[PDB]
């Protein structure tokens, strides 16, 4: 004989006695078809009854589960597309799968999440995969503080054995009602614990988070956890895409992020204010986003091969923003950075704040003609802050018919460019026979009413100012100059850039930008002063030339050789 | 009780008119035994019958198949080692799976695709899954126009939500015959919709494909695939190893290759052609084949820790070539260039066009005897073309038994290195006591006769010529130069590098290179003019002596110190 | 009809007669329920029983295994958590599954491999994988020299189309009992073979390795190799981390680690000794153990998003050892370098020996108040040997109270910085009107006896030892000094470090170190001769001011720019 029952409810009223007897159990719930499977009959055994994977039948014999695998929820008389809230039958399926260090699969289908109790992932012992295909958990009723989080139960090992042997959350589409209060998935602990708790290794794949508060947040012992294709969109926190905050325990080791998508956020961003933190993106994209960092010291964040775009949005805010702390590094190391079109860039894109370091290493930096960072800055410049940036391999857009700007005040190759000596040391003011002629240092005279500026008012023939300095092959430059004309005859001067060799020999490739005759502050240099080095190079040049009659106020002489 | 039909056709057949009764099937083809399954009979379903997971009875009662988990190809009669097209039923499956939202498995077998119907794949409904081993789809008879095409149904969401949560394509081996007009895998669109289709995070992972016109080609909506262990080789096509044609819209955003191997091309190669376009190969290998960048604009492709190398093969193809267009940007970090043995390297293996870049970072140049670069160029070097190379961490091989080359024109740490000046200019010519000493520039005299050369044809002293530029530690050298020379009797003099700090003091370790005395064109300095920069050297000297008597013509005097 | 056996023993003994009759196994061992499916009964099949696959009944008919996916071991009899040896079950299962092109699965439980004979794992035909959870397979009682070998069987087709379409290994914590000569994975062949193996594109992923001599040890045929979420801790060798021997043959192309731990060696390392290979990791850490690189030649390691961290331990170990060979490089890009307190770092962290390089690019360098590396160089600085160094957007930790060092003496700002000249060149020796004052080279006289240095014990005025070199911005600088007072009648004097520009004009924020009245060797400059590089800086200038009546002895004047 082979026994078989039709439910759950049949199967455990049945007086089954005899050991190692195999029942095939067709359902769990009659008429569906979902969650049978093997049964053997066991007089003996511990197990703990649980309507699932062991039944204690009424009167007292277990029926043990044969599973071949991963434990499913289906098992435990969780339904597809219920509208009973699935989150109990998941919580019992998930304890069990636990205990035993086997991981749970829900089946494909869309589910919900009511209530307010969380489930904690215990990486060390089981995760939870979608399997397999768009698995939809609607966590829009659910109203407790976190829907997921992930965060080991023990201190060492078996954790540093076992963590990376199967991810954490898989397959799954995640998503609340942005609900102030609700986020949908801890990284760590809530609350420091008594002991460390190790989640090393441990990963989330393939999975989106969605129209939470904060969609995901790092807590205490938050290191070495991987993320591979997870998308996180559209939070209602202002750090809502992806939150660090500061003050984590036991955290910032290799947090990594693999081909993850950061986006449309409608004002959620991503933050991280945690000190002693090292963050790794590698072909991530961040969208219609900012990124800030404002960690009080030594957060370091590496992106390779990552985009960061403005698609489809008029929004001026900025794409890195590191704003605050000491010894706080950013690396973009390829990759690209897009800027569409928008009403006017009124705002650097990228800022780094003193003390702070932002590299860029082979990229291309872009340019549009709704730059207007001047508004801003002061000047016409692609990074504001001021912190220190480097290039490497790092081209410009030389051939855009808009322009080109340069990056940073950090790279300006003049001494004195902005008169922040507080006098005209470091160029040579060649005034001719102008013994009339008027050049004079004064402060709080430039674009903001807070710099200073240099004013040229020739008499009789022309001023040239000048400076030279040391540049060698390979090379790309750019400059841009403020420059207000109050009065000319004419066409006001102009601003040239030349090259001579070590003896002194004149290069082709020398550049120049005309005044013209607009009054009031502008920017000069966008289409005219950048160019390639020429090979053979050794030193650059540049000189402002105002002519007799005119009077022009110059400020912020910012150009930049990347090299 | 509990019913059992032993094929698909006696299941159908039945009278079924209980709702809710499961009925279990034994297999779809009789005597098989696959495909089989439980189903549950549905007086009241609107489910489209299929012969799948959806039989409709010969008195119209539905029985739906119970599915928890992936849909298989063989429910809907799909059989594995059959000579029988297989595709009308893999395609059917997949119809299905999409419309609910589940990936398709095939069970891991060979299976030949016939016909000229290509398959779909939408991302954000289902993909389609080899499970598990080395699945193997035959598509030589196939002879449509792409096997499979991966692009979504829509503009936004879901797709925003659900690409990412399963692979849309894993585990195959998919090839052709080489047939004119058979291509492999179309990522994107053939032709612009009215609206956008939103592909971003849609991974192809542990697939072959081979034997394809284009194996992989990108259409309109390339933008933020992921590709992870995917293999392509043996393409019929220039390009068809992978091909990025221009003109695609809404295409371009960080394509990205994770451990990807692109080789044994035969005649096939990569070519990206699109401008505004972005791609990421990270621990890939580019082998056998030559990687072609000729975008008019704003390409980035940046290569972390790949290989490229000709193994086993007698090609002089290029490995890198950046060939046409404007603010193209390449990098090489990490991994390594390898150059095994061939009967000459008669061109460079990288090039990079005027107005593009290509980086090096972190990455050893190789050397080999067989090098014969100055056949394209006219002198001796690793890198053609008229663009900019950077270096930074670069490793030159300074104890190559064959020797080292100078890696690129744009490097040159001399000025006037190959006499485009047009004249002498840079280098200062010590005749001494020589006063009729005859050394002229002389104009399309030089190896290719289209550039300058130096003649020097001293008379009763020597003539030395020099020049002095500045460097620091730390850094490596390698000069070559071309000299022919016409006659002379005795060794006809010495190419010399020295080192001297700051003060003048001269630094010990200079090296020279003899010139010889055999005529007609050849590179000097191979194994003689290289080295490591001194600890404390902040100047270098070249100079080019040649005796009494001799009459010898030089050009491309290019030294390159990386830092 | 459709037959039911109760146990493999039963099937094989039942008399079947019917051509095509479809049975089904209920279990493989009576009473367990694990390994069942249907099988077809074959009158004309001759194949060789294997008593999971392919079945002899005792009447010599076949009973053939009806498999759709992967084959399981408990087809072949394997249960779980049983104190039998699995390791033959497990191999017949896998020589099965590899006959056939599927992988095999091993549900997840515990399972104890004795005896002492390998499973040698073919990439192009199966891999074995855990499934699905924390699956534990003991070696502790495992006497052979290798538990799982990888490498295939064939030397190019299908090889190149299948290595990649599924894992070699997944999922799985394999462990021993650090016996010697027991080792855990070999990568590649022990001895070289007949013709290559093409291992290309194979997989280990999700697996951990621990206890073993050595835990992952490479082989010959070791290419093109990906582990993801690797970890290996704990082995016996010396080397037992990740061992990759001398002399390997068709090995060293792009082996790759993603998100993977070397941790806790309490003893063993990572060594690296074969030349011409390519390593690259990514978000990887190494915790607790030295990575050695001591190839003959051409080894290239890139680092990317990693961690190198000493966490817990005291040990004085280097975190990077790159000890003998030429052309050897390392680069560590982005990530991190964590230096937790220890009694004393009295050796260098990382290491270079000559004719290597160590590359740094956008990492923070860090400092320490227990930074002790002079007790090893003779010097205080954070990098030992005789390579070279370069650094690409690296951030010194100038707001550390403890202080900041130089990081390379190949780095030097200042020529004759070590005395190495043999004099007391490149340096100005201005003793004012003290004509009695004495300065002088003295051999073997610095703090290890070996080196130079420089006295200077002047007479009624000071003498002041300066140079100056050329610098820009953007950079940040840091200096130590080797110092011994012999007498002094005061402070005995001052090192000084300020800037100008190309005109003259000194810049403000000048620094200087005061050499107090202690005698003996001491490091002079920790929290003082530091800081950032002025915007419009073009030249530096260190002064070494002795008062009158002191007599001293500098050695080692080592000022780094990170520019």
């Amino acid at each position: 004989e082979y026994p078989q029952f039709s439910s759950m409810a049949k199967l455990k009223a049945f007086p089954h006695s005899e050991d190692g007897q195999l029942v095939r159990l067709l359902s769990w719930h009659e008429g569906v078809g979902l969650g049978g499977g093997l049964f053997k009959v066991s007089t003996s055994s511990t197990a703990t009854g649980n309507d699932g994977t062991v039944v204690v039948a009424s009167n007292g014999v277990r029926l043990l589960r044969v599973v071949n695998g991963p434990i499913w929820a289906d098992m435990f008389g969780a339904l597809p597309n219920s509208d009973i809230d699935s989150m109990p039958a998941v919580a019992a399926a998930y304890a069990y799968a636990a205990s035993v260090n086997t991981d749970l699969y829900i089946g494909v289908a869309t589910y919900k999440f009511k209530g307010s109790t969380p489930i904690n992932v215990d990486p060390s012992r089981a995760g939870i995969i979608g399997y397999q295909g768009k698995v939809r958990i609607d966590c829009s009723e659910f109203t407790g503080s976190i829907v997921f989080s992930i965060n080991s139960s023990y201190s060492y090992t078996p954790a540093a054995y076992y963590n990376n042997l199967s991810p954490a959350l898989q397959g799954l589409y995640v998503f609340g009602a942005k609900t102030s209060g609700v986020d949908g998935l801890l990284v760590g602990r809530e609350t420091v614990g008594s002991d460390k708790s190790y989640n090393g290794q441990t990963e989330v794949r393939e999975c989106t988070f969605d129209k939470f508060d904060r969609n995901i947040r790092m807590g205490h012992n938050s290191w070495r956890f991987v993320f591979y294709k997870v998308n996180s969109l559209n939070a209602l926190s202002p750090n809502g895409i992806l939150y660090v905050p500061a003050g984590l325990d036991d955290s910032g080791e290799i947090l990594s992020f693999y081909h993850c998508q950061f986006f449309d956020g409608a004002g959620s961003n991503i933050r991280l204010s945690c000190s002693s933190y090292t963050m790794v993106f590698n072909t991530c994209s961040f969208l219609n986003i900012t990124f800030f960092v404002d960690s009080a010291s030594s957060a370091t964040v590496t992106c390779n091969g990552c985009n960061f775009e403005n698609p489809g949005s008029a929004s001026t805010r900025r794409y890195v923003d590191i704003s605050a702390g000491h010894t706080n590094v950013f690396n973009i190391i390829g990759g690209s950075i897009v800027t569409n079109s928008n009403p006017g860039q009124t705002q650097a894109l990228l800022y780094v704040s003193t003390d702070n370091l932002l590299n860029l290493v082979g990229v291309t930096a872009p340019y549009g003609g709704h730059y207007q960072q001047e508004q801003e800055l002061g000047y016409h410049a692609f990074i504001g802050g001021a912190g220190t940036v480097t290039t490497s391999g790092v081209m410009l857009q030389l051939r855009n018919g808009a322009g080109t700007c340069p990056l940073h005040s950090s790279l300006s190759t003049f001494s004195n460019w902005n008169f922040g000596y507080g006098n005209l040391n470091a160029w040579t003011v060649d005034k001719g026979t102008g013994t009339s002629s008027v050049v004079e240092y004064l402060a709080n005279a430039g674009p903001k009413g807070t710099e200073g500026a240099m004013r040229v008012a020739p008499v009789s023939v022309g001023t040239n100012v000048s400076q030279v300095q040391a540049v060698t092959n390979p090379g790309m430059f750019s400059m841009s100059c403020m420059v207000n004309i109050a009065t000319t005859p004419g066409n006001a001067g102009q601003v040239s850039i030349g090259f001579l060799d070590a003896a002194g020999n004149s290069l082709p490739g020398g550049v120049s930008a005309n005044l013209g005759t607009t009054t009031g502050w502008q920017v000069i240099g966008k289409n005219t002063l950048r160019g390639k080095v020429p090979i053979g190079a050794k030193q650059v040049r540049v000189n402002i030339q105002t002519v007799a009659g005119a009077d022009v106020k110059y400020a912020y002489l910012l150009c930049n050789v990347v090299k």
